[PDB]
């Protein structure tokens, strides 16, 4: 499913994310429409390392979630990467909060530190009612 803009605020907001760890629904915007487009079917293959990248908050099979085909997985989340495919993102959300409880916070998505760290990111939430 793709998201709508303030379709996707409106639902995180729902879901506990607003300032989950210290971290603002407006960057958790600005991440998802940079690493996916808010699309929850986007994967993304790393050829190099040899694992994959699933859905809305771009999820690897090494460290978080479990495809079975990645070298050296962990299955942090203790999830199948199936479950970040589907249009409903409590998973992934369940699975992003995890992810930010490690001490780097939402700075281990390499997307955000190039398009929202030291940025206006206040553009994604607006008008949306949260």
């Amino acid at each position: 499913k793709v998201f709508e803009r303030c379709e996707l605020a409106r639902t995180l907001k729902r879901l506990g994310m607003d300032g989950y760890r210290g971290i603002s629904l407006a960057n958790w915007m600005c991440l998802a429409k940079w690493d996916s487009g808010y699309n929850t079917r986007a994967t993304n293959y790393n050829a190099g390392d040899r694992s994959t990248d699933y859905g809305i908050f771009q999820i690897n099979s090494r460290y978080w979630c479990n495809d079975g085909k990645t070298p050296g997985a962990v299955n942090a989340c203790h999830l199948s990467c199936s479950a970040l495919l589907q249009d409903n993102i409590a998973d992934a959300v369940a699975c992003a909060k995890r992810v930010v409880r490690d001490p780097q916070g939402i700075r281990a998505w390499v997307a955000w530190r190039n398009r929202c760290q030291n940025r206006d990111v206040r553009q994604y939430v607006q008008g949306c009612g949260v």
